[PDB]
């Protein structure tokens, strides 16, 4: 029997009684009664998963279908670590396939990667690509630069002025002010040299810093918070307009991004007997070199793309993020990679390939990361969490096995195209 | 317990154990499909350095029955990412709760909040403004004197028709629309473009263009076709094309919001929001060299929809595409109009990883799930519709926290 | 005099002296070549060096042909050495390409690269596409407003009257489809149209003011903006002229011999490709670049567009070209050579085509006015040649370079 | 032996050094010129009597034939930093001088421009090639130490007297290691001063890596000539800054137009109308008219143009009742010099003496190409001015 209002709130404000007492449809009473926040259900309710239950029974009576929700699983999910961290408004969870692809041999050690995909025969072409490559010896590859940026743009009075303040970041005195207040923020952060562009009396400015074995997008921030504002100390008459003025570059497609890098950049490379190119592959090395010239380099060159020479890295990036716990929007500049491909060997018949991708954003703690599944993944690959002895090592590492197996994935996409 | 391997073959599977199953695979089929995954978790344990490093990757009690063969392979379990919901949003005179998988706090929280202040406004209106998937192929005739034969050829009424009519064969939604062509010097790109009812359409356009091309093998034997994609489709990585030409659907969207309601749900002012919408979207994102990143997140709100609605993240490259415009508005000059320009979002209803029942239930709660009958593609446009109006909510909202520092 | 000097003008200005005409302070000056006399000695007395315009030329010059028509407040010309590369061996004909530079060298490396052209058989092109275009911007007070003007352009009854109303305005003003982009409630238009022998800004500027009229007709809550909403795009560099084309898009390709490469051009077929895909494809895709996959087709665009009496500042969007390379023959040590040009902005008719010098150099190349008989064959043989000669270029200063 | 024998003489032993004198030998290469061509005639209103051909044989042009006379007008008086000039632009464009010349005359009646020289360095961008990527990347890692970096700078250095190396900006592609080197070069533009100072540079870089190979001295890295997201991000040659304040009542009367439609425009053409064209750069209206103009008339490398007209302009309210229009304007890469190439002819030297630029400034090296590159930033900001009046007002 449903009980009225006033008897419910009296009910859950002793100590000694809860949510427990109550029913699910005195607990929804309450909801749309405004007398309980439906984003706090979890907090007030005994368990997690029960206001998980009740948010759901109150979005389906808003549905044009209520058994809409029939078959979105809820049931049995750890939801301690996404409540305050990861989601709000939470209704359940969304299972995407995780399969694997390897060995991965790169750098003398072999990887089993794991994809998170709903895309029939990703996995398996990249492991077709992994098998090549591992049968040619192997990969090798070598991070080539490391630090998270933030890009804010701030406004002066004029142009004259705006200008006055870049010299002055790029003075070696006004430079160490800035370092100090930056750095002062985290333990991680050390601020590199700074990537400044006027446009009127406008200043934007591009903060870059190593992050440890995190990401760095939040502690990139609140150093460049803390920079800014003793930025402010010598020139009052700034105004910090927005922290992020989308010079970072942040979740959109940028040059600069390309050119300066961002996060993690990095290289892998390879060589492919001829025979396992005929044999795994089912092409040759002549075709294969044609197909990636006149695809990745002129193909993308008649698109007007802007980092887009490649086959698919978008694919292979993206399927590892989910699988990883990364932040899968970070896809739209991660993916950046040029692929090339030349003969070699004696007889110029075996095929090497090498894959660039200079703003790879990737971390081994924080975020989705903290999420025990996604933690299941890390640890495949032996990154999981910060590395104590080396700093950024993990992380380091996830980005040297993620363009490995982009690399893996154009071999075998390449090669599927060239022989039609 | 464990049998020889000679005993193990003669009765081969539900007879056998898990630890028989194991010696035949390292010697160099099973009976459920769960039981299969518990198999290959088991070998795949041994090679890793942490033997106990999938304890907390789930699998059991899944359905693998629409995965296999169409999903994924080398299946070791799924990776469960947290849904929430931002609504109602207030689109085209309905009211849509969006499901949101993501991993980042405070972006459902933040996304609801931006459709609360759309909701007190009146509402958002869109418009689709173009819709067909595409493919670009590259082909090589001997010379440049050739392809350009061949792109005159293309370009003829009747020419085109040819073209036109294979196309259109391979599928009853397929309908060519004009192409466009690009000579780079003996090569010829072409792109094909073309509804695809429901569905994303990648593998419709594909069939189509295959078949195309063999029709135009036919007045140009010595054509050859280098690859199907040629990178001018442009499929999964970033080209002007796309912004210029449109892929998939184009999508605009728009609302006003009260001066009032700047103030107490964005906690700013109209004026506020213009000056950072054109000097970070506009003016920073041109600092910056982006070629249709005009936009703070577009690529949070996408990203977040199409992992929850069983669409290709991987093509959220493309489908993030947005230019976000902010001026004032109404009698006092103290409203806030905002629109959001989103030309080639990537997207379907039906195949792929909407094919799964997880996938189809957040498409349920739009009212977008499998294909619409009596107007194909009109679930799929709809899905695209409630993308650009989510992408605007969070536009409004992380903007707003920009603004107000 | 003071007094005295407006009673003479109001009869006329040849009784005056110049020392009086400067007193009081292009009609009332009698010869247009006094006019820029006059103008050149109040100039000197502003200048804090008075003797900078001493080696300045002007005398002798025709300024009838310039005076309202190419330039303004004009004190004098400035002299740009002109020199020959050819014969260039273009679809079985001819040419001796003039060139109006001050970088050394620049003249004899294209002429180079003719050389290597002429000994392989020659060189050939082809115009992909014709039409100029102008891009205005227009404001409708919704978005939903805007979508309804787009869709309204793509039907074939909206099309029409549109069509009509620009094509009304000139002979060779020939619509052709329409290129639409929304940006909220904004509409971008592309209108494109060939203009015979001109380059056709000013004939494509006039048909799309009267094609927005009538637009305006339909949609009475339209703005237009601007006639130019840089969507054409005219000067700046811009995607879409590289993908959709503006002006004459143009592909050019020829077969070097093995043996000229080694003589003419001091290299190998193999060591050109290996130059031309990591400088013009990765080293270009490696700076950020969009149309810029090429040595230096800027030098010869910008070369022979001041010698023949183009717009210069055009060279922006007419250098736009992709140069590729690949090996030939059946012993595979010739070496294959294409440029591809999308977006040569060109005429030979209007603007400084008008002027007698300029007309000369136009005249070597037999491309000089209007061609009677087929409207567009000067200009479209124009942007042939200069398509040609970039290749040229391309050709030696990649040989160059590969050579170390 | 050459002067005692005619024009006819030597044309029929056919059928540079040798003629002595420079106006005879162009005379002669006309008349063999003539024979090839379809029509002979072709040349003759094609000027060259009585031109100085001493300073450009064996310097700016081969083959020559004649010259090019392209009419030079003025547009003045700039009111630049507190200071005044008259800007030569060579054009055969109508109306281009007049409209700049109207924007000069709001910027004067609003008090005046003012301009800054943010950043100087010509760059060069040679490619090598290493045999792996892991051997490209120990390069990389090798150049960004200081010990490495000081070795390249010395050699860098020694080349000339301006040569000053700065920080070098890499970017590997595999094997593929893509080197900007990045230095003032006094007044010169400073192209054949930075190839000289980056030849020198890659044989001290080879000496420690010896199985590298120089692939091309240009991997088109600068990136010189041709459009590129590098010019408009790090900056090539000057990057400079221009501003101006112009009061409602010069908008309304001088421009024909308002504060708030110049705004409008200048939102919806030069930000939203070029981010819908996929321009990278190009947020201006007509910069690389002005550009051109300027160089032609200067003596410049007109080709530069491609990267020395990026340009971004904004406008905006300003002054007490929000009437005046704020306009900036900012171009990261203007490439340009006061001496060498074309500014060694005499009547190039007359527009350069007309701006008080011309030659090498002794007292401080590079102020007259700085000076020089604010003239053309604060020209172009009278351009744009008059340009997006005319397209606002109709
Ligand atoms: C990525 C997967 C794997 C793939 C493959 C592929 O790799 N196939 C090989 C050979 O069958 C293979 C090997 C082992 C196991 C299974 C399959 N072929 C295609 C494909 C389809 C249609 C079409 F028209 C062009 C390619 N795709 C989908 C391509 C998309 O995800 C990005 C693509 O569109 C990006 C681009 O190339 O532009
Ligand atoms: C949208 C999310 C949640 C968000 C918000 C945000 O929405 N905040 C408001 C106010 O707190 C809010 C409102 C309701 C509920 C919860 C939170 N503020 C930031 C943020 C952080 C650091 C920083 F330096 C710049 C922005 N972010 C991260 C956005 C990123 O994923 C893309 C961003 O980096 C793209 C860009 O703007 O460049
Ligand atoms: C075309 C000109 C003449 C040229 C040549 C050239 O053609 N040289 C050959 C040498 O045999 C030649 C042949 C016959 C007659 C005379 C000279 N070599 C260079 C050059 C200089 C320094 C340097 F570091 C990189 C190249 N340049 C300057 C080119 C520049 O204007 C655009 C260039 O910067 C575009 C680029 O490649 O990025
Ligand atoms: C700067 C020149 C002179 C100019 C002017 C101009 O300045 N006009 C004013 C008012 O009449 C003026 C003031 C004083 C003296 C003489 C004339 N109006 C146009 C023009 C023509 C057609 C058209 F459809 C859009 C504008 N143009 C041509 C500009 C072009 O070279 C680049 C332009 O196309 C770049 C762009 O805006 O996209």
């Amino acid at each position: 029997e449903p009980r009225p209002n006033e008897e419910c709130l009296q009910i859950l404000g002793n100590a000694e009684k809860g949510a427990k007492f109550l029913s699910d449809a005195e607990i929804i009473q309450l909801v749309n009664a405004k007398h309980i926040p439906a984003y706090k259900l979890e907090t007030l309710i005994e368990t997690h998963e029960r206001g998980v239950s009740i948010r759901r029974q109150l979005l389906s009576k808003k549905l044009s279908e209520p058994s809409s929700l029939q078959y979105l699983p809820y049931r049995d999910y750890n939801y301690s670590l996404v409540m305050g961290a990861c989601c709000e408004n939470v209704i359940g969870y969304m299972p995407i396939p995780v399969g694997v692809a390897g060995p991965l041999c790169l750098d003398e050690k072999e990887f089993q990667v794991p994809m998170a995909t709903t895309e029939g025969c990703l996995v398996a072409s990249t492991n077709r690509g992994c098998r090549a490559i591992g049968l040619g010896g192997g990969a090798s590859s070598r991070v080539l630069a490391d630090g998270m940026t933030r890009g804010p743009v701030v406004r002066l009075p004029r142009a004259c002025d705006s200008a006055e303040v870049k010299a002055w970041l790029e003075t070696s005195e006004g430079f160490a002010v800035i370092k100090e207040a930056f750095d002062s923020t985290s333990r991680f952060a050390r601020l590199q040299k700074l990537h400044t562009s006027i446009a009127g009396r406008n200043l934007y400015i591009r903060f870059q810093s190593r992050s440890g074995d995190a990401m760095g997008m939040n502690m990139i921030s609140k150093g460049t918070e803390k920079a800014l504002s003793k930025l402010h100390e010598y020139f009052p008459e700034m105004q910090i307009l927005a922290v992020s003025g989308n010079y970072c570059t942040d979740k959109k497609p940028a040059a600069i991004n390309w050119i300066e890098g961002r996060g993690k950049s990095v290289v892998c490379e390879a060589v492919i007997p001829a025979k396992v190119v005929r044999e795994v592959l089912k092409t040759t090395t002549e075709a294969m070199i044609e197909v990636n010239i006149n695809k990745n380099l002129v193909g993308s060159a008649m698109a007007g793309s802007i980092g887009g020479y490649n086959a698919h890295a978008a694919n292979i990036v993206t399927a590892i993020y989910i699988a990883c716990g990364q932040d899968a929007a970070q896809n739209v500049g991660s993916s950046n990679c040029i692929t090339l491909m030349e003969a070699s060997g004696p007889t110029n018949e075996d095929l090497y390939i090498s894959c660039t991708m200079p703003s790879i954003e990737i971390g081994t703690v924080g975020g989705g990361t903290n999420l025990l599944p996604q933690q299941a993944c890390l640890q495949m690959l032996g990154v999981q969490g910060a590395c104590k002895d080396n700093p950024g090592e993990n992380a380091r590492q996830l980005a040297r096995i993620v363009c490995g197996t982009v690399m893996a994935g154009e071999l075998s996409l390449m090669a599927a195209l060239a022989a039609g």
